[PDB]
Parts: C-alpha cells; sequence; structure tokens
C-alpha cells in the first residue's frame, strides 16, 4: 500500500521557493545531504554508547556517494541512525515548520539560500538539482521504508521491498535534465573538497 499525504503548508511554501527562485550556487545542495547524514551518524554512535545492541544492524559508520548517468540519479548512503514512520511523516515536518518560517523571514531581510541549513531543513536544498527525491530509511525500532516527493505539495510513504539496507538512509535524487554535473566524478570531488572536507567519517565516491 502507498500512502499519499499533504505537505504541512510552511514547507510546500519552501519547495516552491527552492524550485522557483533563480540561484546559480546549486552545488551547496550535497554539503546539505552529507551534513545530515553526518548528523545521523552521530546519533547512532552516542546511542551505541549506553546500548551496544543499536550496532547489531551495522558497525561501519560511512557515507558513500553513487552516480548512476543511466539513470540519472546521485544516491547519497548513510548507515546513520535512519528515520521512523513517525519521523517521515509527522516529527521531522513539525521541527521542519519552524525552520521554514525563520529561513523564508531571513530571505526577505537579505539572507540567501545558502544559509538553509542554519535553519535546519537543508534536506529540502535537494530540490534545487532533483525533479524527485525518493529516501529509503531503515530505523532500529521500525521497518524499512521508502518516502517520495516530486514537490507539488504532496509525498508519499510506503514500506519498502527493496534491497534490505540493515540501518541508515538512502536519498536517490532523480537530477533535473540540466543538473547533470553532479554525475561526474570531477564535480563531485570539487564540491566535496569545498564544502565537506572535515566530516568525521569516510565518504566514498563511487565511480561508474
Ligand atoms: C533532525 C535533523 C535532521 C533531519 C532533517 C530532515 C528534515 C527536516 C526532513 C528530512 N530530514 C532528514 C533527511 C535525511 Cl536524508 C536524514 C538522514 N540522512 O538520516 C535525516 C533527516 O532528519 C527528511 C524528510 C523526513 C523526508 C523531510 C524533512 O522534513
Amino acid at each position: 500500500e502507498v500512502e499519499t499525504f499533504a505537505f504541512q503548508a510552511e514547507i510546500a511554501q519552501l519547495m516552491s521557493l527552492i524550485i522557483n527562485t533563480f540561484y546559480s550556487n546549486k552545488e551547496i545542495f550535497l554539503r546539505e545531504l552529507i551534513s545530515n547524514s553526518s548528523d545521523a551518524l552521530d546519533k547512532i554512535r552516542y546511542e551505541s554508547l549506553t546500548d551496544p545492541s543499536k550496532l547489531d544492524s551495522g558497525k561501519e559508520l560511512h557515507i558513500n556517494l553513487i552516480p548512476n548517468k543511466q539513470d540519472r540519479t546521485l544516491t547519497i548512503v548513510d548507515t546513520g541512525i535512519g528515520m521512523t514512520k513517525a519521523d517521515l511523516i509527522n516529527n521531522l515536518g513539525t521541527i521542519a515548520k519552524s525552520g521554514t518560517k525563520a529561513f523564508m523571514e531571513a530571505l526577505q531581510a537579505g539572507a540567501d539560500i545558502s544559509m538553509i541549513g542554519q535553519f535546519g531543513v537543508g534536506f529540502y536544498s535537494a530540490y534545487l538539482v532533483a525533479e524527485k527525491v525518493t529516501v529509503i530509511t531503515k530505523h532500529n525500532d521500525d521497518e524499512q521504508y521508502a518516502w517520495e516527493s516530486s514537490a507539488g505539495g504532496s509525498f508519499t510513504v510506503r514500506t519498502d521491498t527493496g534491497e534490505p539496507m540493515g540501518r541508515g538512509t538512502k536519498v536517490i535524487l532523480h537530477l533535473k535534465e540540466d543538473q547533470t554535473e553532479y554525475l561526474e566524478e570531477r564535480r563531485i570531488k570539487e564540491i566535496v573538497k569545498k564544502h565537506s572536507q572535515f566530516i568525521g567519517y569516510p565518504i566514498t565516491l563511487f565511480v561508474e
């Protein structure tokens, strides 16, 4: 079964701003997704200290960047804490609402789109380069889910029947036709070096 949900008004407004505002510095989407992966990895690592059984779903703490020119996708994989069904549907959208209001107020005041991460809504910067975003996630206390949205005010959540992940999150970016530069090895390496050189987890850039 595929469940369809409406984004809260502020999130739909945020997504429309990201998709419609003329802003050439699109490359910042990668640092935002890597930062979310790094934060998710910090969470599981901290949780594992009081409960070692939380790493029974995988001991390796890493980030993989997987470009696919045939499917026109850039996948960001992490072995972080993952997200529950409640996180995908309600929890994160609720925390994102306040961050969204503050960000849109800052943009009106003179701030730029690159500052999105300071408002904890950096995940939505994925819509700078992607026409559709698929999020495959597995949290220790829940099942594997697939979240998906092409914006337009709605998202879907379904139980994932694909390849089991153990634990973590896969962000599949279905790139816009004119954003294929983010599938190029040299381009991804340049972006990682410029904005994510001090991330405390190994970042492996897969090759085609
Ligand atoms: C609590 C701060 C971190 C948030 C930030 C965040 C927000 C805010 C939202 C999402 N994320 C988010 C994304 C990813 Cl891909 C990861 C990860 N790699 O584990 C962790 C995330 O949680 C994804 C969403 C639930 C589909 C929509 C949303 O509003």
